[PDB]
């Protein structure tokens, strides 16, 4: 898609004040969707934390029956 | 908070400035905030390591007794 | 580096066009930049669940032989 930059002064600071809005949502959208990979991440990460401090308690219980 | 456009040109093009000076900023803001969250994702990871580390140490340990 | 604002209204209009271009490019390649973050610290993590679940195979064989 391809459309041809306003002449007129006042048409095209009315464009670059819909490219400003538009920049706006961009930013904010690209920030939440990282903000939900990293929280993805982090629930992974204690998740293995987890099941490694299970781990921990087996082998624990293993050093009592020596 | 709400103000009206200017309607002049040139007013309306030094708001647009400001605007763009101000997105300058958010940008910069929320990548370093990002920044800040990985690296702390990053020190929970490495602790984990380390502990798990340990945990094999002690396992090793455990072999040899047997 | 330092060069004043154009006086001219298309001339600052045009000037404002390219900072908006600046600001797109900017936006994608720190999109990118933190993806890229993201995607090592992922690696990492599942290369330590790898060697977490190893570790688990190997006390389950040591309770086989006590
Ligand atoms: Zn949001
Ligand atoms: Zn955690
Ligand atoms: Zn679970
Ligand atoms: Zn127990
Ligand atoms: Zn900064
Ligand atoms: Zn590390
Ligand atoms: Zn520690
Ligand atoms: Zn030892
Ligand atoms: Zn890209
Ligand atoms: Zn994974
Ligand atoms: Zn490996
Ligand atoms: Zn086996």
């Amino acid at each position: 898609g391809h459309m041809e930059p306003a002449a007129s002064s006042q048409a095209a600071v009315e464009e670059l004040r819909t490219q400003v809005r538009e920049l706006r949502s961009i930013i904010e959208t690209m920030k939440d969707q990282q903000k939900r990979e990293i929280k993805q991440l982090l629930s992974e990460l204690d998740e293995e934390k987890k099941i490694r401090l299970r781990l921990q308690m087996e082998v624990n219980d293993i050093k009592k029956a020596l």
